[PDB]
């Protein structure tokens, strides 16, 4: 990757009072531009974003039967009432459905879990911690940068899984749809932590404007849930201010 | 396929004094609805709707190299001036661009084109008028049954083509996203005839919308293009109805 640290966007965080990054790429990872390079480095849990190289996985291994798999509720008591339903692949990421992700990562299994990941080249690749917690309260971290890297190679297709794999994860992403682009995209919080240790809220993604693509990676350090707005707001007015979305 | 003729969404049709017919299937073609049952069947010119055969067609054939293919402009004039630059896939059938198209079928050629609409069984598969204006100007006909036929074949990947290929033309037919469905559709549009011979406007596509699929196809007479913006406005009026679309 090759990055450049701006000064352009500073105001869409401080107007906030926001401590985050944002990196953001045109036609490919030789070509960024971020607020905060360090931060861009910096790896954090993926929280929800984990959805991504997870449901890739799943399809890989058989897990997903394919893109017309349903995940049916069984009738246990969910963490939340949205999740207490069948679910579409697009309609279990778009929600977080936490259990549907819980078993499908119990079904993967540790193991090739491992080996996926490692093929991917996902973060600190570390698992440790629980099967089906890892990427929500284990060790597992990833920086922005390495989201941009990692969501370029899935809209190359040259992830480690069939083309046709990465094709039904990168529909199932679609978020906003206009004449002039294709917007795919996915968040994470992982919580408000505490006041001096802030849990981290994502929003990381890809656009295909015209004959272009843009590739996206937001993070920021979150203490109070009603701060989550602005994980895509201030993504959003910068992209929009590049002529990139209507926002 | 199954069909109930419906009276429930006449009254769209006769408030705008349109002649024209709705097909909408839920789930599969053996549950599909209309409000006129025998316009349902009878053929007509396919014109831009004619780009969805015609992409997977170039695909399979290797003629598009894949969904990344970029259809560049030559710097000459063309019929529209929104077709007056370089194209992606997605772009390219978002603006019917008529000679990105037409090439495409040169590349294609006759033999391949009349062995794929045998495979795809679509429509009267008669490609006599020309090699690059059969589908707008020639003698091919299609139904609205036909055509929620061969696009619940392409949903399901049944179609005779990779599912690579038929998903990447899935996702290029993407025209409406939101949390609990995307909208994949296709606008057709023959040209006014006459007063006593009027052209076709077309809306073909399907939603997914959680785990359900409906497919759907609209057609009507048009002697004006004024009157092109009721072949999306009445079948969004009919599916928000039903609760398929927000609108
Ligand atoms: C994954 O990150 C968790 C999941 N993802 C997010 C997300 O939007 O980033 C949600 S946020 C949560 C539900 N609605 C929020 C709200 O109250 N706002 C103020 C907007 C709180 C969810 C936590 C997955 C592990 O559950
Ligand atoms: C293909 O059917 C012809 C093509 N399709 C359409 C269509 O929308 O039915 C258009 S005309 C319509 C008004 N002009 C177009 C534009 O302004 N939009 C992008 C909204 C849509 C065109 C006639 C084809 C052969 O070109």
């Amino acid at each position: 990757s090759s990055i450049t640290e701006n000064t352009s966007w500073n105001k869409e965080f401080s107007a906030e009072a926001v401590n985050g990054v944002f990196v953001l790429c045109k036609s490919s990872s030789k070509s960024c531009a971020t607020n905060n390079l360090a931060r861009a480095s910096k790896e954090y849990l993926p929280a929800s974003t984990f959805k991504i190289p997870s449901a890739i996985i799943g399809l890989e291994t058989g897990v997903i039967k394919n893109e017309h798999q349903v995940f049916k509720w069984d009738g246990k008591p969910r963490a939340m009432k949205q999740w207490e339903r069948d679910l579409s692949l697009r309609g279990a990421i778009q929600v977080s459905a936490v259990p549907v992700f819980q078993q499908i990562a119990r079904e993967v299994g540790e193991v090739r879990m491992q080996k996926y990941l490692k093929k991917f080249s996902y973060g600190n690749q570390n698992i440790s911690g629980g099967i089906d917690k890892f990427w929500l309260e284990g060790q597992l971290r990833i920086s922005a940068v390495n989201q941009v890297e990692f969501l370029e190679s899935l809209f190359l297709n040259k992830l480690s899984a069939s083309k046709e794999n990465q094709l039904i994860v990168k529909e199932a992403l679609v978020t906003e749809a206009a004449p002039e682009y294709l917007v795919h995209s996915k968040t994470g919080f992982s919580g408000v932590g505490t006041e001096s240790n802030p849990g981290v809220a994502w929003w990381v993604g890809w656009v295909e404007k015209g004959t272009e693509v843009y590739f996206f990676a937001f993070n920021m350090d979150i203490d109070n849930e009603n701060k989550l707005p602005l994980r895509k707001s201030i993504p959003t007015k910068i992209m929009a201010s590049e002529g990139i979305i209507g926002g």
